């Protein structure tokens, strides 16, 4: 764990599943503030998060983040074609 930053940097949504949630709407948010398998296991449940564990809040690249840029897509509507976020 905590290799580069998270385990595999799974902070990238298709903009058509975790955002649309019509395809699932349950395991995505799974009642744990989301965060997926990032720098620590538990998925931000309560191991002792630090918020800056991403070290790339202002960095995306058509990544479609969730905790670092929940304010806006800032990459889907003007970068990678996620789905309906264009």
């Amino acid at each position: 764990l905590d290799p580069v930053d998270p385990n595999i940097e799974p902070w990238n949504h298709p903009g058509s599943q975790p955002k649309t949630a019509s395809n699932r709407a349950h395991a995505k948010k799974s009642a744990y503030h989301s965060q997926v398998a990032f720098i620590t296991k538990g998925l931000g449940i309560s191991y002792g998060r630090k918020k800056r564990r991403q070290r790339r809040r202002p960095s995306q690249g058509g990544q479609t983040h969730q905790d670092p840029i929940p304010k806006q897509p800032s990459s889907q509507p003007r970068g990678d074609p996620t789905g309906p976020k264009e």
